[PDB]
Parts: C-alpha cells; structure tokens; sequence
C-alpha cells in the first residue's frame, strides 16, 4: 500500500506534505508526523537518480514490506509516491551499534552483546527460512538501537573465508569482537586486500581470556570464527547454543544502558 501510515496499529491517510523535515540523519531523513506528532525515519528515493541505488532500495523495501511479522527487523510504517520520488517511512531507531561504540570509547558489555547476538541471529535465520535471503554484509553499522532496549537489523572486511573462493555467521563474529574489544581485529591493514590476506592465513580473531567473558561467549564467537565454512554451524545449530540459550530469557535493561551511553558526550 501506499499513502497511509501505520504507526502502532492506526492507520493514517497521509501525503509527503503531511511530514515536516527535521533534517537529515547520517539518504535518509528524521521526519514528525503533523496529524499526530510522530517522529519516524524517511528514505527518499529519488526517480532521477542512479539506477544502481533504485534497484536494491525497490529490492530490499519489498523483503521490509515481508518481514513485518519479525520483531528484529526495522519496520516499514508506509510508503509515499510521488511524481519524482519514493518516500519510504520506516521505524525510527535510536542509532546504529558503530556509534555505539565510538560513543562509548570502548568495549560494549557482554549483556548488550548477548541482546544483541539473539536478534541478529534471528534476524539473519528469518531472511533464510521464511525469504530465502541471505544478508552478504553483517556489521555493526547494520545493527540499530533505541531507547526502549530494542535491536534490529537495517539493511540488507566482513567477508567469509568461503565467500572468496554461512557467509554472514563469520560477519556476525566479527562484529561481536569488535564490540567487546572496542578494535576491530583487522584495523591495522590498510586496502580491503590486506583485510582479505589475513583472514585466510592467520589465525581466527578470537576473543581475549582476560577480559571476564563468559565460556559461552567465547564459544559462541570461536564457532562463527570458523575458517572451514563446511564446519560452520548452521542457524539451526548457532539457536540452540547456550550463548544463545542464555540471553533469549535472561532480563538486560537494554534500554537503560542505551540511554547512559547516549549521555555522554
Ligand atoms: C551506524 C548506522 C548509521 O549511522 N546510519 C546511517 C544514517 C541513518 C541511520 N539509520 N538508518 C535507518 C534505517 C534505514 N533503513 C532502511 C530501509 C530500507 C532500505 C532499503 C535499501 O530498502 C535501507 C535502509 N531502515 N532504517 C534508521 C532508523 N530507522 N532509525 C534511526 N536511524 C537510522 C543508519
């Protein structure tokens, strides 16, 4: 559908003019709803521009428009055509996990990470099953957060050892080192060929043992860390690991950590 906006479950007959532009975030736009004071987050597509761009945002919006039965997946709240462009509405989130990080000025604690390791996987193992997409580029500037504890998956350095020669498990390992180090593990190379040599011949970036990480935490990263994809696990296997296991029903104020780290300055 298009022209309406369904923010929580009511449905709004609504234009382009009816948004008021509060200008950009990061092409995509932070916009307030006039009729009821809603602020949510606006793509703009425009009809004159590159071809290239058009094709995956058109690709990607119909998988959002399908994925609204998947709570770690950034919602689509309605769409806007016009005779020149394509306003896509979507759920305005907090900011991405690379903020975060740079926000924090080092490492993010294991409790957001477990949150965060069930959403994404859940997020990739939805795509799979239920859309047959497999999300080639997992990283920290694809996951976002709000202030009401949520994590969810944007879009849709990072490559695995196969996809050179599943895929997005390795991404996803990386990310987490990343983020509970603070350093991204290949941050010394300079070309996106240097990142690529060293993933074949050294040695998993695996996570450090002193830094009080749990056993199941470094479990979880050695198993997506897995330079033979043939003994990769699957989703199937990465869902019921006690990593996983653990953080599906442990309570973490998410939301709380969200809002101190957004505090600082
Ligand atoms: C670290 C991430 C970052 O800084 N960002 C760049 C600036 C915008 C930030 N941001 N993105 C979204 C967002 C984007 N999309 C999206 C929807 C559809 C498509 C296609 C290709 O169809 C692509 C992207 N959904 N959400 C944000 C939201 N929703 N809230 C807040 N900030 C957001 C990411």
């Amino acid at each position: 559908q298009t022209g309406y906006l369904t923010i929580g479950g009511q449905r709004y007959q609504a234009e382009i003019n009816d948004l008021e532009n509060l200008g950009e975030m990061g092409q995509v736009w932070k916009m307030r709803f006039r009729k009821t004071g809603h602020v949510i987050a606006v793509k703009q597509m425009r009809r004159s521009g590159n071809k290239e761009e058009n094709k995956r945002i058109l690709m990607d919006l119909d998988v959002v428009l399908k994925s609204h039965d998947c709570p770690y997946i950034v919602q689509c709240f309605g769409t806007f055509i016009t005779n020149t462009d394509v306003f896509i509405a979507m759920e305005l989130m907090g900011t991405c996990a690379e903020k975060l990080k740079k926000r924090m000025q080092g490492p993010i604690p294991e409790r957001i990470l477990g949150k965060m390791t069930v959403a994404i996987v859940k997020a990739l193992y939805y795509l799979k099953e239920k859309h047959g997409v497999i999300h080639r580029d997992v990283k920290p500037s694809n996951i976002l957060l709000d202030e009401r504890g949520q994590i969810k998956l944007c879009d849709f350095a990072y490559m695995a050892p196969e996809r050179i020669d599943r895929a997005d498990v390795w991404s996803l390992g990386i990310s987490l080192v990343e983020l509970a180090t603070g350093q991204f593990p290949y941050k010394k190379c300079k070309t996106d060929f240097e990142v690529l040599t060293k993933v074949l011949q050294e040695e998993p970036p695996l996570l450090p043992g002193h830094m009080g990480f749990s056993g199941d935490f470094q479990s979880f990263v050695k198993d997506c860390l897995t330079k033979d994809h043939r003994k990769r696990p699957k989703y199937n296997k990465l869902l019921e690991h006690s990593f996983i296991k653990r953080y599906e029903t442990l309570e973490v104020d998410v939301a709380s950590w969200f809002k101190d780290v957004m505090a600082k300055t």
